[PDB]
DNA sequence: TGTCGCTACAATCG
DNA sequence: CGATTGTAGC
């Protein structure tokens, strides 16, 4: 009678169906010898409200204090007589519950007795500010049914569920294979210690041609790859895809090439030529229904792909739109709007993975468009078809098949990127750690994950969680650096998980820090038991430590090593975001005093460590909120390591959980400013043999907002400065290289690609005020004017500052590279680069170096020394 | 409909 | 000078 299934996504419609949540997942059907998508409707999720009684009765209007003691009997009588009649609530179940509370609502005791009241989700919702003669507050009035279910049944991310006495639906309500109705949340349980089942992953790439008549994007191809047994706890399979399907349509006026049919048949692929976009969309929807993918992946799926798909479905009136998801509906959610919430609801029951968001979360790249990710992750080159060539492709079989195969290659690259970053396993792991829904986790962001983590933690410890909400304080301390060049050994000491460690050691928690509704609250007494937040953050830190230790295993596959590094960084960021969300104004758990206390203790710790190291008769030259740089004044590495161990032990002696470890040994250092230095990190090889690896932090060479020519010049200069060559030879080599680069720029022998400057966007190009014209925004608008996919917020734009004869400011002469390659009146501003891209960077680098100055750099580049 | 924290340098505009 | 926008660093 039981019903065991693995739930992946949950969908709730607060308005359409009240108190009903649909869970989509996998169920093993023995006859089919495979898992099949199943949908479970958990109905009758009653809404719970906790009432906090007063100590004495109070007149509602007079604001008096009668003095009659208030017991739960009076609270129940009041709710039965006044509130129930006033708000039209017919049936409700009331019980007395002892619950704890430590959050930001004044006059709420730490522990007290509450009157938990439950009634049907169809009944009206009580106001958030409800008060009465017998109670001073009502909680959980606006709690979502999904949240109530998840916290009541202690479901934490995807996992196996056991359903008791399931019933069958009168008529189908989902596009899945198996359906079941649960009449009460009590019938759903969690079963642990079982492997996740393989899921279906469908990677789709589409090619569209815009109609300038109506500025609407029409789809002309959809190449999709599917794998039916993609694991969620193992390595990605090779090849990542099992089968595929391609659909190719024609425009409104154009016609197919002469022998398109014969060439397509000879191609031997699952190509379906759809006469009209209506048929193409119908075929795609039928294919999605047949495959029933659980994880649909793509690039810009949330911003471009799904929005275009739904818009064209609406325009062409393709009947069964809801097949894009897993529920049966009739009215499509309104498109547009911020985020992909409309798209997510349209694809309800299917986990949408946007490798753009995932890549932004996991790795750092100069640009996040598909070509850059392909070049960086897969080390492959992607061929991009201009939209004009897509329009002109419908004139010969060869070009049309090339376009379709390019769409296929884009889909394959998307799947390869998803597998390489290990996005799905990481999403599953983080969702299990946090306890929220997987789709939200893959949507990006750290606030919701931490919010659900703390919801689960506090709920399990008999706490009333706060209702969902309907440079403020000082931060880390950066020591003043001793700018210069150090050719001896610099020893870097860095704390491990400094803020998590502070929270653990000093017992900083909602239940221990006595706040008051900008003064730093006092530290909690050492007698108190560990709070909820220290426990959760300790678990996170321990998981990260386990991953790091697993990384140290010798003879590890480099790809597996990089995956472990990404996982460790993700766990570090999860703990740090747990810290940060204390200082988030819109967060559910805003506890600014706690964040201020954490940062204040961090500053105190750094100051104390600096004082200790200085008291050891050692030189301290830098430090950023958890670290110290020490000038050992030694040339032997063994002594450096011995001193590092000694000082680390001495510092650690003063703490219970905080630990200081040797971050790295720099053979040479070039400390320029705060958060700006270059070093030759030393990684010993064995038997006294060490290998030196360069390391730049914060310099302009490691910023996407500088031309690659400037980056190359600065890298060469830094390499020379950090080398062991005599100083005179270093200066001579710098002069020679600068002269060569000046000659190359003057003679136009530099590649054009080296002139690009990359700047991202924060708002849409339209939303930028008329603050003159920031270069990138300028080019951004041009890109939108032309007939191509638009550039939205958070999109990198590469522009080249070029001469146009305008006698205008450089910032107002920014142009796209294609513009330069096309127009005959635009030329690269050689002087601009030699004077404001190469000279500034090298001049900043060579400030602490004797023999090089701004005038000399200007002279060597062929420029005029006067102005500089 | 969501949206982690703060410190610091840098180029540009008013 | 101060304000903005952007990109690093913890
Ligand atoms: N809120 C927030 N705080 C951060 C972030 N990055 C660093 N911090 C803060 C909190 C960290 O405890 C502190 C020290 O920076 P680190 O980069 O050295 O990280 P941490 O020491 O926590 O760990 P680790 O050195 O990798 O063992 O800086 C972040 O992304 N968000
Ligand atoms: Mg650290």
């Amino acid at each position: 009678q039981v019903f065991r299934f693995y739930w992946l996504d949950a969908y709730e419609d607060q308005y359409s169906q009240p108190g009903v949540v649909y869970l989509f997942g996998k169920v093993w059907i023995e006859s089919a010898d495979a898992y099949v998508s199943c949908c479970v409707s958990v109905k009758n999720i009653e809404r719970t409200v906790y009432l906090l009684p007063r100590e004495n009765r109070v007149q509602l209007s007079t604001g008096k204090d009668t003095g009659a003691p208030v017991s739960m009997m009076h609270v129940y009588q009041e709710f039965n007589e006044a509130v129930a009649e006033k708000y039209k609530i017919m049936k409700f179940k009331s019980k007395k519950v002892d619950k704890d509370y430590a959050f930001e609502i004044p006059d709420v005791p730490a522990s007290s007795e509450y009157l938990e009241v439950r009634y049907s989700a169809d009944s009206p919702q009580l106001p958030q500010d409800l008060k009465g003669e017998t109670f001073s507050h009502v909680f959980g009035t606006n709690t979502s049914s999904l949240e109530l279910f998840l916290l009541s049944r202690k479901i934490k991310g995807p996992s196996w569920l056991e359903i008791k006495s399931p019933q069958l639906s009168s008529q189908p309500m989902s596009w899945c294979k198996v359906e079941a109705v649960v009449t009460r949340p009590d019938q759903v349980s969690v079963v642990k210690d079982l492997a996740p089942p393989p899921v279906v992953v469908l990677s789709l790439s589409m090619k569209t041609v815009q109609n300038a008549k109506t500025h609407q994007n029409e789809i002309v191809a959809i190449a999709a790859l599917v794998h039916h047994t993609f694991p969620l706890d193992k390595a990605p399979p090779q090849p990542p895809f099992q089968t595929h399907f391609c659909v190719l349509s024609k425009l409104n006026d154009c016609i197919f090439p002469y022998d398109y049919n014969e060439a397509v048949k000879q191609k031997n692929a699952n190509i379906e030529i759809a006469l009209t976009e209506r048929t193409l969309l119908g075929f795609f929807l039928a294919k999605i229904h047949k495959i029933d993918p659980d994880v649909i992946v793509g690039h810009d799926i949330y911003g471009f792909d799904l929005e275009v798909l739904l818009q064209r479905i609406n325009s062409c009136k393709v009947p069964f739109w809801s097949k894009i998801g897993r529920l049966r509906r009739s009215v499509m959610p309104k498109l547009g709007g911020r985020s992909g919430f409309a798209e997510r609801n349209a694809a309800c029951g299917r986990i949408i993975c946007d490798i753009e968001i995932s890549a932004k979360e996991l790795i750092r790249c100069k640009s996040y468009h598909l070509s850059e990710l392909v070049h960086q992750i897969l080390k492959a080159e992607r061929v991009v078809i201009p939209p004009e060539n897509i329009r002109n492709a419908y004139n010969d079989s060869v070009h049309l098949l090339y376009m379709l195969e390019n769409t296929w290659i884009d889909a394959k690259f998307i799947l390869q990127i998803m597998c390489e970053l290990n996005v799905l396993p990481l999403a599953l792991q983080i969702t299990n750690i946090a306890g929220n829904v997987m789709s939200r986790t893959l949507m990006g962001g750290r606030s919701e994950r931490n919010e659900y983590l703390l919801l689960h933690a506090f709920t399990e410890n008999n706490f009333i969680v706060p209702d969902k909400p309907v440079a403020a304080y000082a931060g880390g301390l950066v020591l003043e650096p001793k700018v210069g060049f150090y050719d001896k050994f610099i020893l870097l000491l860095d704390f491990n998980s400094l803020y998590p460690s502070i929270i653990q050691e000093y017992n900083i928690c909602f239940t221990t820090v006595h706040r008051e509704a900008d003064e730093i609250p006092e530290l909690p007494h050492s007698d108190l038991e560990m709070g909820i937040l220290p426990r959760e953050i300790r678990k996170l830190v321990e998981r990260r430590r386990h991953v790091k230790q697993l990384m140290k295993q010798p003879d590890l596959n480099p790809d597996l090593y990089l995956q472990y590094d990404i996982r460790q960084k993700a766990l570090k960021l999860t703990a740090n975001s747990m810290y940060g969300c204390l200082g988030f104004s819109y967060s559910r758990f805003y506890a600014k005093p706690l964040a201020a206390l954490v940062t204040h203790q961090g500053r105190e710790i750094l100051l104390h460590t600096k004082e200790m190291v200085q008291k050891m008769n050692l030189e301290v030259i830098y430090g950023d909120t958890d670290s110290i740089m020490i000038n050992t004044n030694c040339n032997n590495l063994e002594e450096v390591f011995k001193l590092g161990n000694r000082v680390k032990s001495e510092i650690n002696k003063s703490y219970k959980l905080l630990e200081i470890d040797i971050d790295g040994i720099f053979k040479s250092l070039l400390l320029l400013k705060k958060k700006k230095y270059a070093a030759l990190t030393v990684e010993p090889t064995g038997d006294g043999k060490y290998v030196t690896k360069q390391e730049l932090k914060g310099l302009d060479i490691v910023r996407r907002d500088w031309c690659e020519l400037a980056k190359q010049a600065g890298n060469y200069v830094i390499s020379q400065i950090l080398s062991d060559q005599p100083r005179d030879s270093i200066v001579e080599n710098i002069q020679k290289k600068l002269t060569e680069i000046g000659e190359n720029v003057t003679n136009g022998t530099v590649p054009i690609t080296q002139y690009e400057i990359n700047k991202a966007l924060t708002k849409d190009p339209q939303d930028y005020p008329d603050k003159k014209s920031l270069p990138h925004v300028h080019v951004a608008l041009w890109i939108n004017s032309q007939g191509g996919r638009k550039v939205k917020a958070g999109d990198t734009i590469s522009y080249v500052i070029c001469q146009d004869g305008s006698n205008l400011s450089a910032s107002q002469r920014a142009y796209a590279q294609e513009q330069l390659q096309k127009q005959e009146n635009l030329s690269i501003d050689t002087q601009y680069y030699l004077s404001q891209q190469v000279h500034p960077v090298v001049a900043r680098i060579c400030e602490p170096i004797d023999g090089i100055d701004s005038a000399l750099i200007a002279m060597w580049l062929g420029l005029d020394p006067s102005q500089f």
